[PDB]
C-alpha cells in the first residue's frame, strides 16, 4: 500500500553482468549540493535570484544557499563514492562561481575549488565526468540581456566552456555541455516553475511576462548553438591527445501508446521527438525533428547551413537521464484545440494511466516517478536502431523518498530505491544484450540534495544528508548494496 | 470512471473475419430462464429446493420460480435469436421437468415442451446445441442418496441422458453432457454458495455439514463417470448416422503469472490444471492432472483401468465458458499453510491485481468480471498445442450490467457489453489465425436471467427482459449490433 | 562397432572461440588420487572404512589405499597440468587428513601437504579451485553419530571449512563446499552402492539397515544446512578483500521427453527438479523444488525461516558436473506404483532409449555414459533463463575407457575421449553464444583414478597412470591435444 | 521388441483436421491384384513373363496369375472402399489386357472390365484416379524391340494412353501417366530384381546382359518422352471441358544428412535430386537435375529443345509415393570409387543408420520401411518452396506386415499400420499448416496384394485378403478406424 513487489533474489544484477569497461557511478549538480552561494567572490546565478526573489515558488520555502554544503564538505562526497566503490562521479561546474559576472575576470577561488575536487577524485581512483552547465546561468547575464533568450549567450557560454577546458582539461576527459535542455526549456520558459520562472501572461508563474509558445524554443535554439560552438572549439584546441570526449545529457521519458491503434503509435513518435528528439536530433543530423518543424513552424528557429553542419555529429557520448515513462495519447488538429503551452505542440498528451485504466507502473514516492524499466530499454534500442548506436551513458536514474510518506519512516531503509535501481540496471543489461552501446550507469543522487521547486522535501540520494546533524553523510541501504556489488574491501 | 476505452471502429470484427462454417449464437440454461418450476408435473430441482429453503442465500431474495418465463414465452426467445441472426441456440434440458422423480416415469408434458422449442428453432433455421445438465439435479435424488455425492447418480444420469437422446436425438445433433463442473463443485460443495449449499462445519453456507476438501472431488468424480457412461451409450446407440457430436462445457479463467519468476510460472500451470484440467484432462487422457493427484492425493478418487479408457477421448467438441482472467501467485508448501477449501489445493492464489499493483483489466460491472481478452486467446492456444487442438466452441462469453451501477442507467444502452464482446470475438479470430480449431462463439445471455446467488441483480443478456412489463423481450444495443453483423434483412 | 563418428576437422574448438578470461582446467578428488590413507596421522574416512570392511562392493576388489599416490607424487600432477597448458586445477581437501577425528586437533602434516600443492600450482601459474568435501567424511564422525544423518555434522563441517579458509584462504580464492550432493545421497543412502553403503532392509547393499525413502533426504538436508553455515561464515570473515568466491558443484544429467507429449514434458521437468533442483533451488531461493515437496512431503525436511534466508543466494559460482543425458518417461500416480527408492519420488523414469527405440546417444565406454552434448547446452540455458544466469563452471566433464573394451586396446590412444571433449567444449560455446554465463570447463580426470564402486576398471584421465610402472604419468592423445589447443610452447 | 510406441489418443488425426475438399483414398495396381492374367484375350505382360520364366526371382515362388482375383471380385474392392468411407480409389489399367499385342486390336473384354469398375465406383460415390502404366509393359513389345529401352515405346505408349482417354475419359478426370519411374528404372534395369530383370554382366539378376550404368537412364528417358507425348495429346484433345487433370506418381524417400557437415548437406541434395528430381525436375522445367547431368554425362540422354518445352509444366498434379527415409552420406570423387550401379551416380550412399549410430526410425515390418514421418513433411515443403507448390497427392503411403513376424500373429490386428498411417496423416496436416498444397492421402494397400519380388509374403492392405478362404476381403483394425474417421453410417 502502495503494493511494491521486489525482484526475486536471483534476478538482482551482479557487477559481472557487465564487462570490465562498464562504468558505475553517481551524479549531482552544483546548485543542488554546493551551498556557499556567495562565498569567495561567487556571483549569483539565476537560481540564487529566483529563490531569493520568489521564495514561495519552492514547495518547502528552501533554497540552495547551503544545500549539502559540498563547497566545504566535498571530501565527504568523495568518501561516499569510494565507500560504494563507484568508478565515476558526474558533477557540474558552477558558471557563476567561475565567472561571477558571467564574462570577464575568472574567480581563482572557484578554479581552486574544482581542482581540489578533481584531484581528490583522481587520488581516489574515481573518474570525473563534468557537466559544464546545469541550469546554472549567472544572473549577471540574465539581467544584462535575458540570458538564454539572447544570442549573446552563445559566445559567453563558449568562453565559459573554454575556461573549463583550459583549467581542467588536463585531467577531465569526459564532458557534457548541457543538462536536460528539454526539461529546462519546458519548466523555465513554458510552465515557468523553474528559474528564471517565465510563462505567458495570465499563467501562474513568478514572471508571467514571457511567451510559453516561443521562449522555450528560443532558449533551446541558443543552447544548441552554444553547444555547437563549444564542441567545435573543444575538438579544435582541447583534444590534441585524442582521448577526450564531449557530449550532452538529455532528459528522457519512455512512451507507450495510450491505446493500441495506429493513431497513438503516431502520437508516441511525436512524444519521443518532442521529449528526446528536440535536442538529440540536432546534435545528430543538424536539425530538429521534422514533426516539430511541421507543428511549430515559425516559432521554432531555423538553422543556417553552417550551423547545421557544426551541430551534426557534435556528440561523442550521449547522456540519458531516465526516471519514468508515460502513455502517449493522440490529439487531433482541429479548431477545438489551440496550443498555449509549448508541450501542446506535440499533439500527444502524456498520460500516467493507460487505455485499460491501469497506471503505467507503481508510484515510487514523488508524484511523477512511476516505475517502468521497460521504457528505458526501449529508448536505448531506439538510440541503437535509429540514431546510429552512439556511446550512451545513463547519466541519471533513481527515485525520490518524499517527506510525509508514511511508508518510508526510516530515511536509510531505502529498499524501494534499491529495488528500482536494480531493476533499471537489469534493464540496461537487457539493452546491452540486444546490441545497444551502453557504457555506464550513474545513479542520480550521490547524496540527497535540493530538488528545485520541491526543495529538500524530495530525497534522491544513495547517501543520506543529515540536515539536523551537520549535513553528515550516512550510507543508505542502497549505498551499502553498491559496496557489496562493487566488491569494496571491508574494514 | 471506471475508465472504459472502446475499440477503434476499424478494429470491430466483421462476420467475414470468420469462414462460412463458423457459428455465432447465444446461450441460456433451464433454471435460469424457464420458470414454471412446478407446472405440468415438473418435480423440484436442487435449485428450487435451495432457494425455497434458504431464500436469504440469494442476494436480492429472488428465485427461478418464474425467471423469464421461457416455459411459456420460448417463441419470443426464438424470435430474439432470429432478429439477431444467430445460427445457434445453446440451451439446457431440465432433468426435473423430464423425470420429476429423478428416475422412473417420464413427464410427457416436459418432452412436449422441448420438442416445441426444438422444432421452432429448426423452423427458424437455428441449430440447437443442448446441455443435458446445468446444475439442475432433481431434489428427489438429492433426498434419496445425496445426489452427486453418491455413485447411484451415475446410472440415473445415464438413463436421463438416454431419454434425451431417444426423444430429441433425431433433430438435436450436438450435445454437452455437463456445464461447468469446476464451478459447480467449487461453489456447491466447497464454498457452498450454490445448491445444495454445502461446506465444512464452521464455514458460512446454508448447510455446513459437508467437507470442502472432499465433497467437491467426490461430486466431480461422479460427474466424470456419469459423462463417460452417457457418451459410451451415445456413440454405441445414438450416432448411427455418424453426424452427431457430444462433449462437455468447461468454465475457464485465463491466468498470468503474478510476478515474472519461474515460481509463478509454475503456479500459473497449477491454476490452469485446477480450473480447466480438473475435468478436461480426464476426458482427454482418462485421468486428472498430475499436479492435482500429487497435491490432493487420497481426497481425489482413483479411476479404474476401464474407467480411464472410457473417459479418454470421450469428447467430440469442447465448450469453453470464458469471462475473465486472474494472476496466479505461488503459495509454498509449509506448516504455515493448511488447505481448508478445495481451491487451496492448487497452491496458487488467484489475484485480480498483479505484482506491479495494476488490476488485470477494467471491471465490466459485476465484481468478478475483469476484461482481459488476451486470456482467452492464450487458453485457446493451450487447447491447440497441448490437448490436440480438438473442436472448440466458446459456449459462454459476456458481461453483466449490475443493479445500482450509476454508469449504466439505461439497461438497453449496453455499449460496454458490446465492446467487450467485440474484443473477445476479435480474440477468437486471433486464435484461429494462429491455428486454433475454434468453431463458434455463443454469447452468454441470450436474455437477462437468474444469475444464481446474485438473483436478477446481474443482467447478462443481449436481450433485455422487462420484468415490470410482462417479461417483454427488448433488444439491447449489443443485440442490434449482431443484427447488423449477421446481415439480417431489415423490415 | 559401436559406430563412433568423429567431428569434422573444421568443427573442432579452438582456444580463441572463448575469451581471454575463460578458464580451461582438469579435476580430481582426494580419495580418488591421494593414497597415503593412513599416513602422517591421517584418520580413516567413510570410504577407507567402506572399502576395508566391504571390499567385495568394489567391482575389481580395489580401494584408495594408494590410488595414484598423489600424496607423494603431486608434483607430477602439477607437471601434467602445466604440460597441457591448463589454467585451473580443481581438487579436493581430505577432511580426515586435516582432522583425523573429524573434530579437534588439526593434523599439521595434512595442512603442510595442501600448502605444498597450492604453492606449486601458483608457482606454475595454475589457479586452484578447491572442493572442501568430496564424499570424504571422517569415519570418526560416522561412528560417533552417523555422519551426515545427524545434525551435528552441520557444525563439525563448519569448523572443518573454517580450518580450510584460515590456512588456505590467503591463496585459494575459489571454493566449492560440496561435490554432487544428489549423486551422494542417491548412491550412499538410496541404492547404498557408495559409502557408508546404506539402503532399506531387503535391498542389496552392504548395510541394509537404513531407509532408501528417508535417509537420502535427511543427509541432503544436513548438507544444505552445512553449506549455508559455511558460506555465512566465509562471507562474514574470509572475504575481507572481496575477491573470493564460494559455491557448490552439482551432478547433472540432461533430460529429453521420452515421447512427444505434454505428460513427458512434465516428467522431464520433474527429472530436472530431482536431479538438479534438489540442491540448486535451495541455494538459489532457499527451498526445495515445489515438485519434490508435493511428492515427498513429510520425508523431505522443512527449512525454518532463517535457514531459508541463509540458503537463498548462498552461491557465488555454480559448478556443473555433466557427463550424459536421459529420456524422462512419465509415471502415473496410482495404487499400482509405490516408491521404494528415493529416485522413485520423481515419478519420471530415466531411460537410455527413447520412444522411437533409439539410444539417446553413442555409448562411450562405461555403461552409463551415452554421448549427448545437446543436453549440456540445454541445462546451461535453463541456468540462464530460469535461475538468474549465475556464473557457471563445467566442473566435471569426460568419459571413461573401460577395462576389457576391445575397441580401446591402447590406453593412450583416447581419440574417443578427445572427440567427446571437443564436442562438449563446442556445446559450451553454443551456450555462451546464446547468452549463458559459462566461465570455464574442467575435464574430469586430470589423471586416471579410483572410480568408486568400479575401482580402477574405469579410466577417466586425460593423463594415464601406469599402475605397473610406478604410477608414472603419461599424456594420452587427448592431453596432447590440449597442449596444442592451449599453445603450450614446445621443447 | 522392436519397441513400438503409439501416438497418444489426442494426437490422432480427425477428418475435420482437413478441409471438405481434401481426399482420402486407397491404392492398388493391376498386376498386383487383378489375376486373370490370360483371361478373355489378355496378352502377357513383362511381369507375367518374368515370373513364369524366372519364378525363383520371387521370394516365395509366387506370381500374379490370380493375386486377389480383382478381375472377378472387383465389386468386393468397391465394397471395402465404401465400408471405409474412402472418397477416392487409385488403380491402374493393364496395358496387356487392353492391347494384348502392345499395339493394334483393342481387347473389348478389357475395356468392358474397367468400365464396370469405373461405373461401380461412381455408383458408390467414389472418384477414380487412374494410373495408366504401373510397370505393366506388354511382353509383345519387350520381345519386339526391348520395350522401354527402345524409342518405339514412346508412340506405342501414346496410342495406349489414347485408348484409355477415349474409352474412360468421359468419367475418369484424374490421371497418372507412370508410376514410380525411379523405382522401376533402378530395380528393373539397375539391380534387375524387377521385370524384365536386367543388369550388368557379372551381376546377380535373371538376365545379366544389360548395363546397370546405362539401361536405367535409357528407360527413364523414354518414359519421360512417352509422358510428354501423352500429356500433349491429352491437353489438346481430351480436356475440352477443362476439368481433367493428368500427372505422374513419383516414389520418394526423405533424406537427412548422415552427419552434421556441409558435405552431407550437399550429399542430401544429390540424393533428393536422384530419387525425386530425376523425373520430377524434367516435368517441371524440362530437363534433368544439374547434379545428375554433371555426374552421369553421356550416359544420361539429352533432350532436344522441343522435347524440353513439351516436358516443362507437363503435370497438373504430382503424386508422391512415400514410405520411408534415409540418411545421405557423402562419397568423394576419387580413383578409389568407380560407379557400377546407377545409384552410385549420386555419390551419396543411403544409410538406415545415422552418424550417432541410431536407426533413422523404428522398423515397421518389412526390412526397408523405417518409420520417419518427418521425412514426408520435409519433402512436401520442398515441393512448395522449390518446385512452385503444385497440387500434390500422397498417392501411396503405408507399411507391410510380413510373414514370419512373431510380433504380428493376427493379420487383422494391424495396430502398427494404423499408428504409422495416423502419424503420416498428421505429417501431411503439418505440411498443409505450413502452406504446402497437399490435396489428398491414398493409403497404399486397399487390399493385400502381390508385393513384386517378395510375393505375398508382404501384406500392405488396409483390407485383408484371406487367400485360404476364397480371397475373401476382411477389414483389418486400420480399415475399421477409417470407417470411424470418415463417419461411415453404421448398420
Ligand atoms: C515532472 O517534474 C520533473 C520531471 C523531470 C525532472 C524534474 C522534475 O526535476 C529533476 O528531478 C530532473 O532531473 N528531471 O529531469
Ligand atoms: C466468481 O463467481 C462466479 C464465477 C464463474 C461463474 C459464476 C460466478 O456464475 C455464472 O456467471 C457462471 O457461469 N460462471 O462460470
Ligand atoms: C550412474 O553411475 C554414476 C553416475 C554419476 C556419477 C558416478 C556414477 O560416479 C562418478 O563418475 C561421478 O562423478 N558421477 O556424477
Ligand atoms: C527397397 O525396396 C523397395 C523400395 C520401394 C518400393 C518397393 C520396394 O516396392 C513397392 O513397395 C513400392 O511401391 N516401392 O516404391
Amino acid at each position: 500500500g502502495p503494493v511494491f513487489t521486489k525482484l526475486k533474489p536471483w534476478q538482482i544484477p551482479k557487477r559481472d553482468w557487465f564487462d570490465k569497461d562498464f562504468l558505475f557511478g553517481a551524479s549531482t549538480s552544483a546548485y543542488q549540493i554546493e551551498g556557499a552561494w556567495n562565498e569567495d567572490g561567487k556571483g549569483p546565478s539565476t537560481w540564487d535570484h529566483f529563490c531569493h526573489t520568489y521564495p514561495e515558488r519552492i514547495s518547502d520555502m528552501t533554497n540552495g544557499d547551503v544545500a549539502a554544503n559540498s563547497y566545504h564538505l566535498y571530501e565527504e562526497d568523495v568518501k561516499a563514492l569510494k565507500d560504494m566503490g563507484m568508478k565515476v562521479y558526474r558533477f557540474s561546474i558552477s558558471w557563476s562561481r567561475i565567472l561571477p559576472d558571467g564574462t570577464g575576470k575568472v574567480n581563482q577561488a572557484g578554479i581552486d575549488y574544482y581542482n581540489k575536487l578533481i584531484n581528490s577524485l583522481i587520488d581516489n581512483d574515481i573518474v570525473p565526468y563534468v557537466t559544464i552547465w546545469h541550469w546554472d546561468t549567472p544572473q549577471a547575464l540574465e539581467d544584462k540581456y535575458g540570458g538564454f533568450l539572447n544570442r549573446q549567450i552563445v559566445d559567453d557560454y563558449k568562453q565559459f566552456a573554454e575556461v573549463c577546458f583550459k583549467n581542467f582539461g588536463d585531467r577531465v576527459k569526459n564532458w557534457f555541455t548541457f543538462n536536460e535542455p528539454h526539461t529546462y526549456c519546458c519548466f523555465s520558459y513554458g510552465e515557468g516553475i523553474h528559474a528564471p520562472g517565465r510563462c505567458s501572461p495570465g499563467m501562474d508563474c513568478a514572471v508571467p511576462e514571457g511567451d510559453s509558445l516561443r521562449e522555450p524554443y528560443t532558449a533551446g535554439h541558443h543552447i544548441l548553438l552554444a553547444h555547437a560552438e563549444a564542441v567545435q572549439l573543444f575538438k579544435a584546441r582541447y583534444n590534441m591527445h585524442g582521448d577526450s570526449k564531449i557530449g550532452m545529457a538529455f532528459d528522457v521519458m519512455g512512451y507507450e501508446p495510450y491505446q493500441d491503434s495506429f493513431l497513438d503509435d503516431q502520437a508516441r513518435e511525436r512524444s519521443i521527438d518532442y521529449n528526446m528528439g528536440w535536442f538529440l536530433e540536432p546534435v545528430v543530423r543538424g536539425d530538429y525533428p521534422f514533426s516539430m518543424r511541421s507543428l511549430i513552424g515559425d516559432r521554432l528557429p531555423m538553422f543556417t547551413k553552417e550551423e547545421q553542419e557544426k551541430l551534426a555529429s557534435s556528440c561523442d557520448i550521449m547522456g540519458l537521464n531516465y526516471y519514468t515513462s508515460r502513455f502517449s495519447k493522440h490529439v487531433d488538429m482541429s479548431p477545438d484545440f489551440t496550443p498555449t503551452l509549448n508541450t501542446d505542440d506535440a499533439y500527444a498528451s502524456s498520460e500516467t494511466t493507460g487505455s485499460d485504466g491501469n497506471d503505467i507502473g507503481p508510484i515510487t514516492g514523488t508524484y511523477w516517478i512511476y516505475m517502468y524499466p521497460k521504457g528505458l530499454t526501449d529508448l536505448l534500442l531506439i538510440m541503437k536502431e535509429k540514431y546510429g548506436n552512439p556511446p550512451v551513458f545513463i547519466t541519471e536514474n533513481g527515485i525520490a523518498d518524499v517527506e510525509g510518506d508514511e511508508s518510508m519512516p526510516d530515511p536509510l531503509d531505502d529498499w524501494k530505491r534499491l529495488d528500482y535501481l536494480q531493476r533499471h540496471i537489469s534493464a540496461v543489461k537487457d539493452a546491452i544484450d540486444q546490441g545497444a552501446d551502453v557504457r555506464g550507469h550513474f545513479t542520480w543522487g550521490l547524496i540527497d540534495n535540493f530538488e528545485w521547486s520541491l526543495g529538500y522535501s524530495s530525497r534522491f540520494g544513495l547517501v543520506y544528508i543529515d540536515k539536523n546533524d551537520g549535513n553528515k553523510r550516512k550510507l543508505k541501504k542502497s549505498a551499502k548494496w553498491f559496496s557489496k556489488f562493487n566488491s569494496v574491501p571491508k574494514p
